[PDB]
C-alpha cells in the first residue's frame, strides 16, 4: 500500500495572520523541539512504505509530524494557536497509540512532550 499524501501545509483560500503567540510556537515552540536529539522520528510524516509499516495507515487516520506543523506555521496556515497546539498534540497521540510502553520512539516522544509542555506553558499573551 501506498504512503497518503502528506497533510495540507498551504490553504489559498484561509485568512492569514501573524500573532505574538504564532511567533512563539514557530520560533520558541517547534524551534526548541526540532534541535532536540529525539526530533529525527517526528521531523518529516512516517514514510509507511520505506520503512515497510503496511499497517501504520490503518492504524493512524489523523498523521502529524513537526515538518508538516512547520510548514503549516511558515505559510501562515494556523490562524489560532489552538490549531497548531491540536496538531503537535496529534503528532504524540499517534505515536502512543501505535507504540508500546518500553518502545524507544516512545522513550523519545515522552521526552519531546515534556518539553513542549514546558515551552507551551508559557505561551504568551492573546491580542
Ligand atoms: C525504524 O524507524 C525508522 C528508521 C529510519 C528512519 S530515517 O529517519 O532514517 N528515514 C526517515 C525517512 O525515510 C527514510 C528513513 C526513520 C524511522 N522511523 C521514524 O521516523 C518513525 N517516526 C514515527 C513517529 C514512527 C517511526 C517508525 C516506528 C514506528 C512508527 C512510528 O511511530
Amino acid at each position: 500500500s501506498m504512503n497518503p499524501p502528506p497533510p495540507e501545509t498551504s490553504n489559498p483560500n484561509k485568512p492569514k495572520r501573524q500573532t505574538n503567540q504564532l511567533q512563539y510556537l514557530l520560533r520558541v515552540v517547534l524551534k526548541t523541539l526540532w534541535k532536540h536529539q529525539f526530533a529525527w522520528p517526528f521531523q518529516q510524516p512516517v514514510d509507511a512504505v520505506k520503512l515497510n509499516l503496511p499497517d501504520y495507515y490503518k492504524i493512524i487516520k489523523t498523521p502529524m509530524d513537526m515538518g508538516t506543523i512547520k510548514k503549516r506555521l511558515e505559510n501562515n496556515y494556523y490562524w489560532n494557536a489552538q490549531e497548531c497546539i491540536q496538531d503537535f498534540n496529534t503528532m504524540f497521540t499517534n505515536c502512543y497509540i501505535y507504540n508500546k510502553p518500553g518502545d524507544d520512539i516512545v522513550l523519545m516522544a515522552e521526552a519531546l512532550e515534556k518539553l513542549f509542555l514546558q515551552k507551551i506553558n508559557e505561551l504568551p499573551t492573546e491580542e
